[PDB]
């Protein structure tokens, strides 16, 4: 039989696809992205990288390019978030007072912070890093259909593509559908979505205008507009002369995208800024229906949904791109481990179990923010916010790859007062290696990391015995030994006492822990690893 031609075929070159590819390629996986478009879009779309995204971009080795690249903050390096009636006008409520304060809000639970690139800046950095690690991409190439092949006859997926020289077949070991909300992939498998559904409709206008005259210095940021005439939002880009405006509209009242003529648009831009000296130059006028939809299934056989295809969230709270990047990270490291023989196929089921709950957390937070910031009258239709940082940083996973003892139904915890329980991020704690001062969080992501208590030298020896046994990297660090704890807080935050240990996954999530010593640390650790990796 024939070697697959590629290990993974990723469909779509938005953030979900380029993430999955960059993190697959870094792991030595042969991955091909195909993209129907002739090139990456220059449009801003989703902007801003949250601290969880930043933690994964760090793992992925692109964090330093991300920080150097052009962001959307103003020339004074600041960014404000506000409800107002008009942009240059009087503030109804301030969500974030500055950028330094936005970062400050979660700094004690993470060493990563925020970045502020638009989608068109971030995608080129993903794509470049995928390519440097051996990934490949084909533009102007469209997926027509695919067939699947059971393990006897393969296993694999045969996909049919429409490129420039016409049609052809490609065999992959896996197919990832990162092909957007109207996903050819999801729709082809006949998978339904659930959730609130249509939320609202809005028209986006990207436009050019020098606001140097009508906006006071340092006033760059995101604005929720509650104007007598209209409902909307207003945003910066990475060019000081380019901006975005969104305006709500009712189709049931008879309003249509067609009504937002260049005229209406310049008019509403006039209104939003409360300056009519403005002559904008309109770049794009695009109607958008906002919704909340989650795929019933994130996987059928060797086909996976990732990104918007798996879940559409209202854009409110800037989580759209950040969730795709994270779906991709999860998919990557689990696919890599299975493809290399480090795990059995059972691990792939954790993808859905974990990222499908994450999708629900993201959507719920987005609806709640829509209510609090755009539609205060809707706050009851949906559960109240569980908290922004608890959703992005305090989230918990349950699956076969999380060995939890308790059964607390809570899906988040305060990330500022962490438990160290399985399923949550291993807590941020400042420690140092022999002089190098780092967060416990910066210790994660190569393969598996194990943290042992002061007395747990047996756990350290096990980390090597088990790596060798299973062929998985286990980096082990012991407190008071090769890892300095000045405040003596690692044991306490991770809940490992003096003699226990905490096993942390490739995405920085705690898989397992104990607060005491095992009878045979190597036997126990092997058993724990065999289980979460499906061996
Ligand atoms: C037009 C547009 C505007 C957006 N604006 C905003 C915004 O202002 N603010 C915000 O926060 N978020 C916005 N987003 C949403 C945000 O971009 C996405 O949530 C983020 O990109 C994650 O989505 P994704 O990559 O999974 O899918 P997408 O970003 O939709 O990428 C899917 C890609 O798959 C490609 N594709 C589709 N079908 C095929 C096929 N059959 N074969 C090959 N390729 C295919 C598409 O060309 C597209 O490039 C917008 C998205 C779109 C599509
Ligand atoms: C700091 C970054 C941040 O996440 C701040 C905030 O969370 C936010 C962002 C983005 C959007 C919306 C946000 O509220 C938002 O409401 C929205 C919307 O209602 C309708 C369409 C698009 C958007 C939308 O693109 C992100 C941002 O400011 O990017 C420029």
């Amino acid at each position: 039989m024939n070697d697959h031609e590629v290990d993974v075929l990723v469909v779509g070159a938005g953030l979900g696809g380029l993430s999955t590819a960059m993190f697959l390629a870094r792991q030595g996986v042969r991955v091909l992205v195909v993209e129907r478009r002739p090139g990456l879009s220059p449009y801003p779309r989703a902007a801003g990288q949250n601290p969880r995204t930043m933690e994964l971009l760090r793992i992925g080795g692109v964090a330093d390019e991300v920080v150097r690249a052009d962001d959307i903050r103003g020339t004074q390096g600041d960014f404000v978030i506000r409800l107002a009636e008009s942009v240059r006008g009087e503030i109804l409520r301030t969500v974030s007072e500055s950028f330094d304060d936005m970062v400050a809000a979660t700094e004690p639970c993470t060493p990563a912070g925020w970045a502020m690139l638009s989608q068109d800046k971030l995608e080129p950095i993903l794509l470049a890093q995928a390519r440097k690690h051996g990934g490949a991409i084909r533009f102007g190439t469209r997926l027509l259909s695919f067939r699947q092949h059971d393990d006897d006859a393969g296993a694999g997926v045969t996909a049919r593509l429409a490129g420039p020289d016409g049609e052809y077949d490609l065999r992959a070991g896996y197919l990832v559908g990162a092909d957007g909300n109207r996903s050819l992939v999801r729709e082809s498998l006949g998978i339904g979505r659930y959730g609130h559904g249509t939320l609202t409709h809005m028209v986006g206008v990207i436009f050019d205008a020098d606001l140097s005259g009508i906006m006071e210095p340092g006033t760059t940021g995101w604005y929720y507009l509650h104007h007598p005439e209209f409902k909307g939002t207003f945003g910066p880009t990475d060019r000081p002369d380019r901006h975005t405006l969104f305006v709500e509209y009712d189709p049931d009242e008879g309003e249509r995208p067609e009504d937002f003529t260049p005229q209406r648009c310049v008019e509403l831009i006039g209104l939003a800024l409360d300056a009519p000296e403005v002559k904008p130059e309109l770049v794009d006028i695009q109607g958008w229906e906002m919704a909340a939809r989650i795929a019933e299934r994130w996987r059928e056989g060797r086909v996976f949904l990732a990104g918007d295809a798996a879940k559409v969230t209202p854009p409110t709270g800037g989580m759209s791109g950040n969730a795709a990047v994270a779906d991709g990270f999860d998919l990557a490291w689990k696919l890599a481990a299975v493809l290399q023989g480090q795990a059995g196929a059972g691990l792939l089921d954790t993808y859905e179990d974990e990222r499908k709950v994450a999708a629900e957390l993201v959507v719920a937070e987005a609806l709640a923010i829509y209510a609090q910031r755009m539609a205060p009258h809707m706050a009851e239709v949906w559960d109240k916010s569980v908290g922004y940082p608890e959703t992005l940083l305090g989230f918990r996973y349950r699956s076969s790859a999380v060995l939890a003892t308790d059964d607390d139904p809570a899906r988040v915890e305060n990330p500022l007062t962490p438990s160290g329980r399985p399923g949550f991020r291993g807590p941020h704690v400042l420690v140092s290696r022999h002089g190098e001062r780092l967060s416990t969080v910066d210790l994660f992501g190569d393969g598996w990391t194990l943290l042992a208590g002061e007395l747990g030298a047996d756990w350290v020896a096990a980390a090597e015995a088990v790596s060798a046994e299973l062929g998985v990297p286990v980096r082990a660090y012991r407190v008071g030994a090769g890892l300095t704890d000045p405040e003596s807080a690692v044991s306490e935050r991770y809940g490992i006492g003096k003699a226990g240990a905490s096993l942390v996954r490739p995405d920085g999530i705690v898989a397992w822990r104990t607060d005491e010593a095992a009878a045979d640390a190597a036997q126990t650790l092997e058993g724990v690893l065999r289980r979460v990796l499906d061996r």
